């Protein structure tokens, strides 16, 4: 049952976000600072979904505000997509984390499939509210949330996907999460960035 009873009977994003602040649909609300709902408006043609709010997002109250979000901004701009026209969110809405002694940040921990499924009523509410033409799935957790737990992002780069149990039948494009592009050898980071731009352009060219 997960988050389902916490989701109000409205498509209004402000009302949904306020209700998500009270969600206890899995255990992640306990240690997180606050729920981080998606950001953007219901006229958005492109929805983008990451894994979870990270350390910076958990305190900003907004998605994609840390280093991964700044890299995503650079890729969006290169793809000539206006971020203000997107609806951006995450598969789960509370930050799951630990700390290491001497660390500079809280370290994100992978949501279990159980947590993803518990939080999915919020994602369905967002998709029903926004009616996107295309959904960009950033990373394995988000892609699996809609495409199935066995789905491999690495095996379907550049492909427009469609699955029948997604409400509205939007196009789906699964790509690497921007956090994966922050570190590594220079030429591999550069090739990976170009690939993210490519996938964003595929999504933007839908219809
Ligand atoms: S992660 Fe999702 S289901 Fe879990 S408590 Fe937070 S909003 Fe609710």
């Amino acid at each position: 049952a997960g988050a389902q009873d916490f989701v109000p009977h409205t498509a209004d994003l402000a009302e949904l976000a306020a209700a998500a602040g009270e969600c206890r649909g899995c255990g992640l609300y306990r240690d997180a600072t606050q729920a981080v709902f998606g950001a953007g408006g219901r006229s958005a043609r492109i929805m983008m979904i990451g894994e979870q709010p990270g350390d910076k997002e958990d305190l900003a109250g907004l998605p994609f505000v840390g280093p991964a979000g700044r890299l995503l901004d650079r890729a969006l701009e290169a793809a000539d997509i206006d971020r203000d026209a997107l609806y951006v969110t995450n598969a789960v809405k509370h930050f799951k984390f630990t700390r290491a002694a001497g660390g500079k940040r809280r370290i994100s921990k992978t949501p279990s499939r159980t947590e993803v499924v518990a939080c999915r009523p919020w994602l369905i509410a967002e998709m029903t509210s926004v009616e996107p033409d295309v959904v960009v799935l950033l990373g394995a957790t988000a892609a699996k949330a809609l495409l199935g737990n066995d789905f491999r992002v690495t095996q379907h780069r550049g492909e427009v996907l469609h699955v029948d149990d997604v409400p509205g039948d939007p196009a789906l494009v699964a790509t690497v999460h921007p956090s994966s592009l922050l570190r590594g050898p220079k030429e591999e980071r550069e090739s990976a960035f170009a690939g993210l731009v490519d996938d964003l352009r595929v999504a933007a060219d839908v219809r």
